[PDB]
DNA sequence: CTGACGTGC
DNA sequence: GCACGTCAG
């Protein structure tokens, strides 16, 4: 027959201490990151500040990405995976630090509204036991004034790694193993631009049948296409952390400055269009 | 929470 | 050969 082989794609999944993908060897990007997050995957101990961003030692280097692509690019490097549904193991924090994982990404998208519909996944453990969540990179066309359509993204780096114009997010949430609930499911496709408080999630929101002709992909074969799964965003509220909601939320965690700068964040706070904290904030024991 | 950035061992 | 206090949104 054809005994010297195929040609490899690369398109093995790969499995992780909490969460699978699948390469693309020619962007250098994964394909799709699947995870599950469940109310014990969210507690833990385990920092970030300990991890950093390191190529996978399973891909070849050959299609491998570096720090050098990213570093001066004017791009962040954007997991998929990310590294706060895994804080209870320090080994699959670790593991979402691979390049293999990581996106270019805006600075402020990546910091804000994906920061949003991530903490957005982490609250939907709240009401449901078990959530699984698919990201990765999408580049889309544009029509043009003459009707022709064209696909045009950027490379960077020595290695040409590819910067998606677009980012897709696919959620299924099961309420109870032990319950005959039907399924929650919703796919969102946001562009890889800072976005504000005004546009809600469900603004982003397409259906699967549309995101898996556009992304050539088939999330969850397993499942059946049956009555009974029903839109994620009727089931739920799909409503993002809004400007006081989030800041708060950051305002607690940034609580570590341990200097002059815990005052400045009460500053930054106060301005912030009146807002005020419940619990326990800045017990300042400064010598 | 999501990022980037510099220096003693 | 590198690896932990600073800062921003
Ligand atoms: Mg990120
Ligand atoms: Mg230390």
């Amino acid at each position: 027959l054809e005994q010297f082989g195929f040609p490899l794609t690369g398109t093995e999944a790969r499995c992780y201490t909490n969460h699978a993908l699948s390469y693309d060897q020619a962007k250098r990007v994964p394909r799709w990151v699947l995870e599950h997050i469940s109310k014990s995957k969210i507690m833990g101990d385990a920092d970030r500040k300990h991890c950093k961003f390191k190529p996978d030692p399973n891909i070849p280097p050959t299609f491998s990405a570096f720090n050098e692509d990213y570093v001066g690019s004017g791009w962040s490097r954007g997991a998929m995976a990310p590294a706060g549904n895994n804080k209870f193991s320090s080994k699959a924090m670790a593991e979402t630090f691979y390049l293999s994982n990581i996106v270019p990404q805006d600075f402020d998208n990546n910091s804000g509204y994906w920061n949003r519909i991530e903490m957005y996944c982490r609250e939907l453990t709240e009401r449901f036991e078990d959530v699984w969540v698919v990201s990765g990179p999408l580049t889309l066309p544009q029509t043009r004034g003459d009707g022709k359509k064209i696909v045009s993204y950027q490379v960077i780096g020595e290695d040409n790694v590819a910067v998606p114009s677009h980012l897709y997010k696919v959620i299924l949430a099961r309420r109870s193993s032990v319950s005959t609930e039907p399924l929650a499911l919703g796919a969102f496709v946001v562009p890889n631009e800072a976005i504000g408080f005004q546009p809600q999630l469900t603004e982003f929101q397409v259906s699967l049948q549309d995101l898996e002709k556009l992304s050539g992909l088939v999330f969850f074969p397993h499942l059946d296409r049956t009555s009974d799964i029903r839109n994620i965003c009727s089931v739920d509220t799909c409503k993002l952390l809004d400007f006081q909601e989030f800041t708060l939320y950051l305002s607690t965690r940034k609580i570590e400055g341990a200097r002059s700068v815990l005052r400045l964040e009460k500053i930054m706070e106060n301005l912030k269009n009146a807002e005020i904290e419940p619990d326990d904030y800045f017990m300042s024991r400064y010598e």
